DNA sequence: AGCGCTACCACACCCC
DNA sequence: GGGTGTGGTAGCG
């Protein structure tokens, strides 16, 4: 009750025959998920970075379908992210990085193909859910200074309450090596500044996390989220939608298959 | 006209 | 000297 507070206070604060198409734009934040609500339609929000270098956001509302039709090109909307809604179900996903320079023996496959092997162990101890890395799509973000990837997994009938819950499974499989301010010494790695913090990024599972879409770059860089060279993640093969949109699908974190046997995973702090 | 939030520092308090 | 709860803005993500 008390995030709800915030939201309506800020609100009023900031007070102060052509085919079926589903395209609003939103300068606040809230007023996106005010639409979606009153919809009726299988409608979504989107964030697009503007022209300021600065972070500032505006948010687009629209149907998964609709909104790779007009993005797959990649022509037009760059610098695209998900809006991952806060309470809303979603998939386990990870944004992982390191600096190059400051880290020279630190291969990036085997650190990542590691982090699944062990996930996917505490997936079975603590949930019973089994998995392997083919459950895993790899993507990849990097430069010659940063080894920037995002795992997003595809787990079969199992989904996580929210990614608030999903920050919590985090922290708690991973406080050994939280510790070193189950060998997790993998994850340690030197930050900018040498100081050593952990190969996984632990501020991304916050209330309405902004995620970069498949195939987008930051304002700044051009460098644009894709598939890596050792992704072991196949989507089915299917003739009425291509393969391109079924990655999209699949990397989309709060896009979770429709399930008559759906299995929601908690967790507490 | 982005939206969330904690890492950090400062202070106030208590304890034998 | 240690230990614990409270503000409150800067700064990351
Ligand atoms: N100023 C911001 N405002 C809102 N959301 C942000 C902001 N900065 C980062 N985020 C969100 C979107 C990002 O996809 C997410 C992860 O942060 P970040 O690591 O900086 O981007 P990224 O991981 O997609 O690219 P990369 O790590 O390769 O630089 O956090
Ligand atoms: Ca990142």
């Amino acid at each position: 009750m008390n995030r709800k507070w915030e939201a309506k206070l800020k609100q009023i604060e900031e007070r102060a025959e052509e085919p079926p198409s589903i395209w609003r734009l939103f300068h606040r934040q809230a007023q996106a998920f005010n639409f979606v609500k009153s919809c009726k339609e299988d409608v979504h929000v989107f964030a697009l970075e503007c022209k300021v270098g600065d972070g500032q956001r505006i948010y687009l509302v629209t149907t998964y379908a609709e909104f790779w039709f007009y993005y797959k090109s990649r022509k037009n909307l760059l610098h695209c992210y998900e809006v991952i809604p806060e309470n809303a179900v979603c998939k386990l996903y990870f944004d992982l990085e390191f600096n190059k320079p400051a880290n020279p023996g630190a291969d990036g496959k085997k650190m990542v193909a590691l982090l699944i092997e062990y996930v996917c162990k505490a997936l079975q101890e603590l949930y019973g859910v089994n998995c392997s890395a083919e459950d895993v799509l790899n993507l990849d973000s990097s430069t010659d200074e940063k080894f920037s990837r995002h795992l997003i997994f595809q787990l079969h009938d199992v989904a996580f309450k929210d990614n608030i819950h999903v920050g919590n499974f985090l922290r708690k499989i991973l406080q050994p090596a939280l510790d070193l301010l189950p060998d997790l010494s993998f994850l340690v790695v030197k930050n900018n500044m040498g100081e050593k913090h952990l190969f996984v990024d632990l501020g991304v599972y916050t209330r309405n996390r902004n995620f970069r879409l498949y195939k987008s770059s930051k304002i700044g860089k051009r460098v644009a989220l894709e598939v890596t060279e050792d992704n072991k993640f196949f989507p089915i093969q299917s003739k009425d939608v291509s393969d391109e949109y079924q990655y999209f699908l699949s990397s989309l974190v709060s896009n979770v298959r429709f399930s008559d046997t759906l299995r929601i995973l908690t967790c507490e702090p």
